[PDB]
Order: structure tokens, then C-alpha cells, then sequence
């Protein structure tokens, strides 16, 4: 399928306990979409103060359209030093592992994959 409906954890940016998903480009968007398949994937949601405490390059959800089934469609656009690597939307949050970390949110999604 083009598309799959994932209900991904919300995390608090300070109980993250991976704070990224590797070191290029390339391997971060690789590395997001496995996570995401295997369901290990948390989002954390992009306030003040919240990337700096990530580790670049940065992963982001970003709405790819205007929502099926209470899904918003979003992609998958990586950061590296103030440069992103695809064009997308409004961020809803920033994609890291997730590890056991107690979420405080659900975000149902859409995934263009």
C-alpha cells in the first residue's frame, strides 16, 4: 500500500532515551521508516526548546494534504544543519526510536511510505 494508518506514541522530549535516528541524512529517513514499520517509532512535538535537546540530522512528520479516518496524511523530511531534504507541510512533531518511554498522546497518521 502507497499509504499506512499508524497511531504513533507522543513522547515528552526529556524521557527520550535515543534522541535520534543516526548520523546522515540518508540512514535518519532509512532508519525512521523501519521504526515506523516495526512499530518503535515515537514523536515528539516541536515547541521552544525541543530540537536543540534531538540529535541532528532531525526526522519530521510534516501534513503532505488536507484527513481520512481522523488520519492526518503526512511524510517523512530530514534537517542536517539547517538544510531539509524534501518538500512537504506543517511539522507535527519530530520521529525518534521509541524504546518503552510512557507516552503523554496518541497521533493518529496516514504515512505516504
Amino acid at each position: 500500500k502507497t499509504h499506512v494508518q499508524l497511531s504513533l506514541p507522543v513522547l515528552q522530549v526529556r524521557d527520550v532515551l535515543v534522541r535520534g535516528f543516526g548520523d546522515s541524512v540518508e540512514e535518519v529517513l532509512s532508519e525512521a521508516r523501519q521504526h515506523l514499520k516495526d512499530g518503535t517509532c515515537g514523536l515528539v512535538e516541536v515547541e521552544k526548546g525541543v530540537l536543540p535537546q534531538l540529535e541532528q540530522p532531525y526526522v519530521f512528520i510534516k501534513r503532505s494534504d488536507a484527513a481520512p479516518h481522523g488520519h492526518v496524511m503526512v511524510e517523512l523530511v530530514a534537517e542536517l544543519e539547517g538544510i531539509q531534504y524534501g518538500r512537504s507541510g506543517e511539522t507535527l512533531g519530530v520521529l525518534v526510536p521509541h524504546v518503552g518511554e510512557i507516552p503523554v498522546a496518541y497521533r493518529k497518521v496516514l504515512l505516504r511510505k
